[PDB]
């Protein structure tokens, strides 16, 4: 699924990520955006074998099994896959223990790059929340 902006919004303030640990739904329909491009199924392959997977493309080194990351943990104690369905809430209940893992979300590098310290709030305008 290609979640509109404001849909991906509710979905994220329904499942409680509205300020999360001090961040604002801006940063998570930012995030989202540049990680994705708001895209559910979205992977994409890093250089050291893992797979980032979903919209707020979580790495398999860490967070999921994907069954193909030799030495991995799945702290999120999910399959990689349920990350890539429709329903966003695997993906966002694993957010919520990376963001609280000690670097926020700056273990997000395009939150880090294209997001904080921006007007993040514009991604919400519009919004019936
Ligand atoms: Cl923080
Ligand atoms: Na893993």
């Amino acid at each position: 699924k290609v979640f509109g902006r404001c849909e991906l919004a509710a979905a994220m303030k329904r499942h409680g990520l509205d300020n999360y640990r001090g961040y604002s739904l801006g940063n998570w329909v930012c995030a989202a955006k540049f990680e994705s491009n708001f895209n559910t199924q979205a992977t994409n392959r890093n250089t050291d074998g893992s797979t980032d997977y979903g919209i707020l493309q979580i790495n398999s080194r860490w967070w999921c099994n994907d069954g193909r990351t030799p030495g991995s943990r799945n702290l999120c104690n999910i399959p990689c896959s349920a990350l890539l369905s429709s329903d966003i809430t695997a993906s966002v209940n694993c957010a919520k223990k990376i963001v609280s893992d000690g670097n926020g979300m700056n273990a997000w590098v395009a939150w880090r790059n294209r997001c904080k310290g921006t007007d993040v709030q514009a991604w919400i305008r519009g919004c019936r929340l």
